[PDB]
């Protein structure tokens, strides 16, 4: 009714799709933007989807709210607080949240996103904001949450500051970096630019996930395993397409990041076919399950796990495991990892 109340871990969620209704109009309202429309309520079901758009459909979402926040050191903060409470509600013990500093600056940035105006809120005290809101959500709210901050792929050339961004401000509460933004750019898993910041990550220990094979064919996770030497996959469904790099990746034991009500909304599964995840429950690979954008997608933890309970009869001991397995490949540093999965164990028994 809620699936499984249960805590629960969440690996794969942005930020900058998690973000109150009730509080972009607070933003637009104090700063002029002016959204399309101005209650909480007939906001959300504009700026969320129903039913899958075009890739330009789905950006423009992004263009009604995000300049609505981007550049207040104000509004920064309050969301990234607002996130762990909304966190907490689903019965999240540990969660990673995951963002693009750039796309919420409005200076030392090129472009200036948004087309906002230029002023002085840089892509590195952002990363600081969201640091300080995660954290005082942290310990208002019972939720331990990491960061994760975001390459985006049309810009290489802001890749090597993302993994800057990372060894600045490592465990408090940076733990890796990603890649964002569609894998439909031919090669752009081997632009330069992205390339030696996964290179200098490997080199500084900061932790690897990317995402490929949403929308991308299983080249692009190929690209993901072998050249950017990922930890994990940011779903990943396309690798079903290659059965060798299938085969590989449960050898050796790959995590998958799935976002199965994502996947339905966006267009990346279609609802005639196999979803993915019944066949990685099936073959019992290591996956957990994520909501991905739930300002976007109109939804919740809980929606994830009532679409894979009723429409493809997971059961409770398959979110079991499956929770395990997010914990394990979590990026933790190994000793608070185990004790979250003792937490765990201990309550699934
Ligand atoms: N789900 C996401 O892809 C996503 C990305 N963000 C932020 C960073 O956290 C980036 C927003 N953004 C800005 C430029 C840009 C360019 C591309 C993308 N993302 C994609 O291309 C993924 C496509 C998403 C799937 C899909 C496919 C076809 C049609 C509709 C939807 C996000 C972009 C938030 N959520
Ligand atoms: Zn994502």
């Amino acid at each position: 009714t809620p699936a499984f109340d249960k805590p629960k871990v969440e690996l794969h969620v942005h930020l900058d799709g998690a973000i109150k209704p009730e509080t972009i109009l607070y933003y637009g309202k104090r700063r002029g933007i002016a959204l399309p429309a101005d209650t909480p309520e007939e906001l959300l079901n504009i700026i969320g989807m129903d039913k899958p758009l075009t890739l330009p459909d789905f950006l423009a979402k992004f263009d009604y709210y995000m300049p609505a926040i981007a550049g207040c050191r104000d509004a920064i903060k309050r969301i990234a607080y607002e996130f762990v409470e909304m966190k907490a509600k689903d019965g999240v013990v540990y969660v990673e949240v995951r963002y693009s500093p750039h796309l919420l600056a409005n200076s030392k940035v090129e472009p200036i996103p948004w087309n906002q105006a230029e002023g002085d809120l840089t892509p590195d005290e952002v990363v600081s904001l969201v640091n300080q809101g995660l954290q005082e959500g942290e310990r208002d709210f019972g939720v331990k949450v990491r960061s994760i901050l975001c390459c985006m792929r049309h810009q290489p050339s802001w890749s090597s500051e993302v993994v800057e961004l990372c060894k600045k401000y490592r465990e408090q509460t940076v733990v890796a970096i990603d890649l964002a933004g569609d894998e439909t750019i031919e090669g752009s898993s081997l632009f330069p630019g992205h390339v030696q910041a996964y290179a200098e990550a490997v080199k500084s220990g900061v932790h690897r996930t990317v995402h490929a094979g949403e929308v991308g064919s299983a080249n692009v996770v190929k690209e993901a395993v072998d050249t950017l030497k990922t930890e994990r996959l940011g779903h990943g469904y396309h690798t079903l397409e290659d059965t060798t790099l299938y085969n590989r990746l449960r050898q050796e034991n790959m995590h998958f990041e799935i976002c199965p009500w994502s996947s339905y909304l966006t267009g990346a599964w279609k609802p005639d076919t196999e979803h993915a995840v019944i066949r990685f429950k099936n073959d019992q690979v290591n996956y957990s399950l994520n909501t991905d954008d739930p300002l976007i997608f109109k939804s919740t933890l809980d929606t994830d796990y009532q679409m894979t309970k009723k429409d493809m009869g997971f059961t409770e001991e398959e979110f079991k495991r499956l929770n395990i397995n997010a914990a394990k490949s979590s990026f933790l540093p190994e000793d608070e990892k185990k004790e979250l999965l003792d937490l765990l164990y201990k309550a699934y028994r």
